[PDB]
């Protein structure tokens, strides 16, 4: 007749890892790292994001003839451009602070299109002979499609002088350029006047252009530049344009309609017909997971990135094929006899035998460790969120210290993570290992001499322990003096 | 007849926190997470701060007639500037490198304003006619103070040519402007030469401007514009000054007398009438606290800022209303009564009976705790401080990069704040958890089997325990052989 | 009559530290901070570092006479520059871009100087007329020299037109220049044309340079600039030059041969002829500790910087002059006779007195606390690591955002490594504790009435071949309990 202290034991083959021991197998764990994504670009809450596949940013405001797919774009959730879009800049040149209007663009939703200035505003110049065979359209030379290329009319360029105002209640992004000719008679040919200039001013611009004719290389079958220029006109303010030539008039303005999070992706992968809350340029998540390892740059609500390979938390015990010396100690092993808790009784009396779960202490337990996980999780709830930053060729050392800032504070809370695990789940085994010496001590604390100590989890009852008795010392209220007489005669 | 092993318990209601479990109640804590702040802005070290009021720092510089209170300031300990200050630049344009100007003047205390070019010197220009309604002062139209605005004398505007030495063996910063025209009748009429430049030279400087003559939007009434540029003449070297028109020459120039620690601090709140240590842009902070939660931006001799909303550090023990299996285990509650310590004895004999604490135990574990307390102070005397940095309309990636690195730092900061506290709490507990048994067991190693375990803390003495014997308990020194014999006597 | 249970105790005096606990001596411990450098310049993994001596980047690019040749210089593992070089630019100028230029030669690892621009390809220039005292060599007057400074031949200065294609397929660096005059005069004595222009046209750049005459502080005895601009012309790609004075034209030029992992080191202690694996500006590092406290800025592989002074893993047990009660608790002192391990047992017996220690026991602790230290090891390797970033007078902000950034990482990491120390430190000593508790009531379960339990971790038992027994697991508690009655009383 006898009575013993155990702990639960399955099937389970998860391992966490500790501090000392690594592969440990336990009854139960949670995994805190999502490793998998669908490898596909989808939609970010209902809204298709915009993919502008190998147009440019550049190409797409400014009006590549190969870029008429997104003349009326529709909201965006996210834009994705390839690394290298071909259709970029047909005239070559270049869009002065790019990087800046992308910055702005992250942060825009949606843009509406308004005509600004109609052809019919230049009676006295030509509106058809801007046209080059860099920005081929259908076979026949063409040009960008929101800014018109003037050029002299009757072998005259007379001076130009124009102003809009904004009578809009939104932002207007307004784009325009200076043409950079490349001899003396070229200039002529195409703007009668030799010397040239472009002045663009409002309350906060004052830029004057002056075209720099002179020999340069052959990119995309032309020798000359097109330096294209942009500015946010504010309600209720006008830009005033005057000039004699080389003068690249904008047509078409983008109002700023709607503004929040966005982002310029930069990816190859596929749309795949799908909705997802959590998008990377390599998949789209879908977890409920606190963590991914997927990539540095998402977007929408998403876990938090770390470089982890494996992160999983101890939330059971041990599991059998010590601080306190019980688990693996004094009690050799677990029970898999014992379904219905952590801890437990094992009795053997001469009615039977049965297994047991001490509730209290094991929903004592259950408490700690949701209380330690939930805590966990929301220690990290605060986390570096990278953010995708673009930057030029002579800013190399500011994209350097945006790569360096990025990805040490990656290495940072990845070493958090690992670490908290690490240390959690060293204290949560021994946390298991308190539990079962604290059942066995108060087991003991109740049958005192009445029983023998066998030193493996076990008391030999020196009386008779029927049923009752044996759920008596389950249930904490065992009679030791209803039974001392009977274990004093026992002895010897 | 009768000593037990207890703890103390008083009526505190103080919660900390662990990992595994929120809002206990514990005998003692300290709390070290400052919340308050007096809500205005005082003195630093006796050295009360430039509060521009509604003047920009460039307003303050270049001398707006609306800023002449700040034409002599006295040396500050920091500078307070309004968010959007009204007064600014009265004519419309720009100051060049603002925001590094900005950052030089965080590192400067005190300027002395010296006359460096008089009005004298122009001969052969209008030194009297450089005003415009643009600037008024007290109903008539002016201009800035530093700065003199030449236009032309008798219809002739001849090419300046001047030169200044910096002989006052200190740092000058110098500033300069020049105008920019609306028409080619305005500037006959202003300087009569109607191709116009400027030239600075210095010993690194080599600057050429020329006036941009166009139409734009009216700021202030004006449509013409007006770009400031300064330098930091250093000792010895010479600023050199060629202009033909459109020149804007310094008059007075400030003169760096004392560096040292300041900061350009945003602020709408009020001055006090207060000396400080510690000053936010919402307070100051009179505290002995080492973390605090008020704002970012500090100045002076702080706590660490982190945002957290409480941190408690446990210092004491669970309070009465673990690990080890004594504090709230067979130990089942704590003992209002002792209150000399934190672990003691209850002795009760023929004699009487009495609270008594141990004091070896005690002090260990007042020394463990106050060291731990002070090492997790200590570990936080290094941690990130945020310093304002200003960036302009065209600086966004930067500035959002700015925002990001310290935002990063800040939650890094506050994780491991909160962490180890979290974590320190919990050992502390299972510290004095430890300590109890250790007590607990260093007295049922000297009764032995003279006494009964009760199994509640207490000891059943079989024997007679007088004062003095009690007294032997406590001291470690318990004379097991004198009373073998009647306890064995005792036992039946 | 009797078996004891004890700890290891030895001569040590090597301190450790806890959070609660300060200078706690220690049987065992491992430093892993290393605190010694040899002070010299060496070689990376066989490769010399260029040594530029007293020039700048500069001074050596554009062909500073004061400066050494520099002719055919070989493949280096990291460039040295004096904090202050004092050559530089000997004309008084400034190069465009420079800070941005040194990003770009920090990864670059090999130059190959080829001649693009022949002095025979300018007939209707003057080539030998352009020196100045400002560039000295050999007490005579003389200029950078792979750069030429065209002056007018014949009261001319004809209109230059060049074009230099790069057929060599590797990326190339040139350098071209344009001169500020002082006045007008000047201008025509060097020059004649007047009003003169630079323009260098690229697949990528539009430049356009008129210059400055004007009035100046003296520099070096010059009143004039001489303003140097850099482009990386790609492969099968051209310059075009085209100006009528003031041009500053390109002889040599800069081939990238390779590209790799390199640094400018700001540093001015002495080459050694030595090989290493790390190196930093006081010296170099031979270690396999897995931090430093030498310098922050390392190029190869190297140990992670931190700040702290001491550092040091605690392995052994609380040294003889816890949560557990066994350690300097019921078991007072530890045993100095007790050499073959961590835990063990001292017996007395018929055949004499042994001192014996349990392999064990002894093994679960080594094995978990080498595991530990290897695992604070690692999870170390991806710490931050320290970039060396230039910036103008005029871009202090942003330095102050470098310093601030790579600061606030370094006391992040150096706060992580500490607490992780002392954290663990104050674990590994309480795991000590626990397997001494633990062993005792191992045997204490096993022994039983058969032995009294005295209270200092020792047994009274009422042979040799038995007390090893005991140490196995195994006693027969019937075979020896009869005695036991009768000795009691
Ligand atoms: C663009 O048009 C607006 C609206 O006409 C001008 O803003 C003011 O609007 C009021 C309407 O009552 C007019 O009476 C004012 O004459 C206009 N402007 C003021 C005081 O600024 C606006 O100025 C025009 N914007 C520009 C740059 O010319
Ligand atoms: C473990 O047992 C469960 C049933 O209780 C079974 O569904 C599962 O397949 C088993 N898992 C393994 C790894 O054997
Ligand atoms: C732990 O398990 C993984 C496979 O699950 C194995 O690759 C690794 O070698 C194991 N490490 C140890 C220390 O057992
Ligand atoms: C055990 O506990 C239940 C209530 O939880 C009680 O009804 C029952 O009488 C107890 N039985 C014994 C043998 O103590
Ligand atoms: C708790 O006891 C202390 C001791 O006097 C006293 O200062 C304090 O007011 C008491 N608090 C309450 C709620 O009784
Ligand atoms: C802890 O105490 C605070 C203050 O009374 C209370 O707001 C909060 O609900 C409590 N939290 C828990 C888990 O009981
Ligand atoms: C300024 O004055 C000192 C002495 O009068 C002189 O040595 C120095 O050259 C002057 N500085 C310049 C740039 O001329
Ligand atoms: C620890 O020991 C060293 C060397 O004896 C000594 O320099 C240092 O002051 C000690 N630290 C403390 C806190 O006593
Ligand atoms: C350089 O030479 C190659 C070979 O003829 C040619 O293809 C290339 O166009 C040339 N580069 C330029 C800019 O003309």
């Amino acid at each position: 007749d006898q009575i013993c202290i155990g702990y639960h034991a399955n099937n389970s083959t998860e391992q966490v890892d500790t501090i000392m021991e690594k592969n440990v197998t336990v009854t139960h764990a949670q995994d805190i790292l999502e490793k998998t994504h669908n490898g596909k670009l989808c939609d970010l809450n209902g809204v298709k994001p915009l993919i502008l596949k190998d147009c440019s940013v550049a190409g797409w405001l400014l009006g590549n003839p190969m870029c008429d797919e997104f003349i009326r774009v529709p909201e965006w959730s996210y834009i994705v451009e390839r690394a290298n879009p071909v259709n970029d800049l047909c005239y070559p040149g270049s869009l002065n602070d790019y990087e800046e209007l992308k910055h702005l663009l992250s942060r825009i939703n949606h843009f509406e299109k308004i005509l600004i200035i109609p052809k019919s505003s230049w009676p006295n110049h030509e509106t058809s002979l801007g046209v080059s065979a860099a920005c081929p359209y259908q076979g026949a030379p063409s040009f960008f499609r929101n800014v018109v290329w003037l050029i002299k009319k009757n072998d005259a360029y007379p001076t130009i002088k124009i102003s809009y105002n904004n009578t809009n209640r939104e932002d207007l992004l307004i784009l325009w350029g200076i043409h950079h000719s490349n001899n003396a008679e070229e200039q002529i040919n195409l703007y009668k006047n030799p010397t040239t200039y472009i002045s663009v001013g409002t309350s906060t611009l004052n830029q004057r252009l002056v075209p720099k004719i002179a020999t340069r290389s052959q990119v995309n079958g032309q020798r000359g530049r097109m330096d294209f220029f942009w500015t946010i006109l504010k309600p209720d303010d006008a830009i005033h344009f005057e000039s004699n030539g080389n003068f690249i008039a904008p047509e078409y303005a983008y109002k700023i309609v709607k503004k929040g999070d966005s982002t310029i992706m930069k990816s190859g992968v596929e749309y795949g017909n799908c909705n997802t809350k959590c998008q990377t340029p390599v998949g789209a998540i879908n977890s409920s997971m606190p963590f991914h390892n997927i990539h540095p740059l998402t977007i929408g609500e998403c876990p938090k990135y770390v470089k982890s390979n494996k992160l999983v938390l101890a939330t059971g015990l041990r599991n059998s094929p010590g601080l306190f010396g019980a688990i693996a100690g004094f009690i050799e092993g677990g029970w898999q006899g014992m379904v219905d808790g952590w801890y437990g009784y094992h009795h053997s009396n001469e009615q039977g035998s049965g297994y047991a779960a001490d509730k209290e202490s094991t929903q004592k337990a259950i408490d700690g460790v949701t209380n330690k996980v939930n805590s966990i999780i929301d220690k990290m709830n605060t986390q570096f969120e990278a953010v995708g930053r673009e930057f030029n060729n002579l800013e190399r050392r500011i994209e350097n210290l945006n790569k360096k800032m990025e990805d040490g504070f990656l290495d940072v809370w990845t070493y958090n993570a690992e670490l908290l695990v690490l240390m959690e789940n060293e204290r949560t085994l021994d946390f298991h290992d308190s539990n079962v010496k604290n059942l066995y001590d108060k087991v003991r604390l109740q049958l005192r001499d009445n029983a023998k100590e066998l030193g493996n989890g076990c008391f030999e009852f020196y009386h008779k322990c029927d049923n009752e008795c044996m759920e008596s010392v389950r249930n904490g209220t065992y009679d030791y003096p209803q039974y001392s007489e009977e274990a004093r005669l026992k002895r010897e």
